[PDB]
């Protein structure tokens, strides 16, 4: 349903920021996107979040879950762990056509990943979720948009 | 030294794209970052370079280099590999204070790590690198930065 802008941020530091205190409350995070262009984005803000126990989810397929493990090398993906988790972080490449994933299968996902009386969160880039129509067919609870931009420099 | 603007981008696949566009003529591209917070942009940036040989480089520790390999879960590390490189791509991270590295432990890197004649660029967010004085202390031949900003919203 409707969605209405709290805060904006600025720069890495704050972007991680606004979901650490998203989350501050939560034991279990699972992250859910599109294998490849998603995972890092999973990655970075467990990472951000890596007190809590976190899982990645490729697309939309619970069964496939694994652990978001700290190694001496950043966040890396551990042992199948499909356990429900307190907030799903649905991720921006879900919602892109051709694979992302169909909206029944999404929630399929979030009824069946999502514990009772948990929050349903998005992370995205460009405001993909709004622009695929999500805010009307799925009921965030909160959702970070990031849009990015920048130049290429040579010496 | 002195950097010189090519062009401006906006969005993700523009991002990757441009990035692309830098390493057309590599064979294989290295990503040297901090642990945790920079690893994810290599995984990123090498995901979108797949079909070149990439490898991870922790902080400036050529020797516990690692394979950057896709699964069907996305770019995940694999084997040591302290193998050189054809394009070095410093992550901005490396020049924050605290462990980012010191600036000689980084010229060691560029010398071990890219071979002669390769390659030295930056990819760094919210203008690090030029931030840290590094434009002046390395020889960049291309760096893309980007800028981050965004909205949180409420169901």
């Amino acid at each position: 349903g409707h969605m209405e802008k709290l805060k904006e941020f600025r720069g890495i530091k704050e972007h991680l920021g606004v979901f650490r205190e998203a989350v501050k409350d939560a034991e279990r995070i699972g992250f859910a996107g599109v294998p490849g262009v998603c995972t890092p984005f999973a990655q970075l803000f467990a990472y951000a979040v890596r007190d809590k126990d976190n899982i990645f989810i490729p697309n939309t397929d619970f069964s496939k879950a694994r652990k978001l493990e700290v190694t001496e090398y950043g966040v890396e993906l551990g042992e199948i762990s499909p356990g429900n988790v307190d907030v799903l972080v649905l991720l921006g490449g879900l919602s892109m056509p051709g694979i992302g994933s169909d909206i029944e299968d999404v929630k399929k996902l979030v009824e069946d990943a999502l514990e009772e009386g948990g929050e349903l969160m998005g992370l995205c880039y460009m405001d993909m979720f709004a622009r695929a129509g999500w805010y009307e067919l799925l009921d965030f609870d909160c959702v970070i948009n990031a849009d990015i931009d920048g130049y290429v420099l040579r010496g």
